[PDB]
């Protein structure tokens, strides 16, 4: 549609328990965001320490919006603190099913 | 194992970005038959033209291999690889809102 949709790739250093701990708040905090549609938290399978964030909403303003809250801020430092990041925004091209 | 498998592929695109977007939908449309095939997306980054991610889920491990094994992906694995440069990880799904 007009949907954005953000990866975030998470080379975890610490406990994974901790960083899907962390990880879950900072799920919870954007779920209740206006605009947001899902995300999705994957584990890469022939390691302990790889992981894939994807978050989808609706429009680029909507996502803007939700990163710019201070209530993001110590969800933020705490993913830090556990894990290096490398992430980005996409746009869908081609969708299937649909 | 028995778990949902998503294949997460990330492409440099090198040629034309409409002939890769082009062998790109042939490509999901052959996984479409496959036994297994849940889901397919095709990203690309915002202001960049040749950076992608594609991400393709199917029910286990052995239907995302056996779809990749058959003798009709030969051409698909072809048209790409002449266009794009890849990496690729074997994901399983933990969390979902
Ligand atoms: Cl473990
Ligand atoms: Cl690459």
């Amino acid at each position: 549609a007009d949907e954005v949709t953000f990866v975030n790739r998470f080379t975890v250093h610490g406990a994974p328990a901790e960083f899907e701990s962390v990880f879950a708040r900072t799920a919870a905090f954007f779920a209740r965001q206006p605009g947001f549609v899902r995300h999705t938290l994957l584990r890469e399978r022939d390691k302990d320490n790889s992981y894939v964030a994807i978050a989808v909403w609706t429009d680029h303003d909507a996502f803007r919006r939700a990163l710019a809250q201070p209530g993001f801020l110590p969800h933020a430092t705490a993913l830090r603190a556990l894990s290096t990041s490398e992430h980005g925004l996409f746009t869908a091209r081609q969708t299937l099913p649909e």
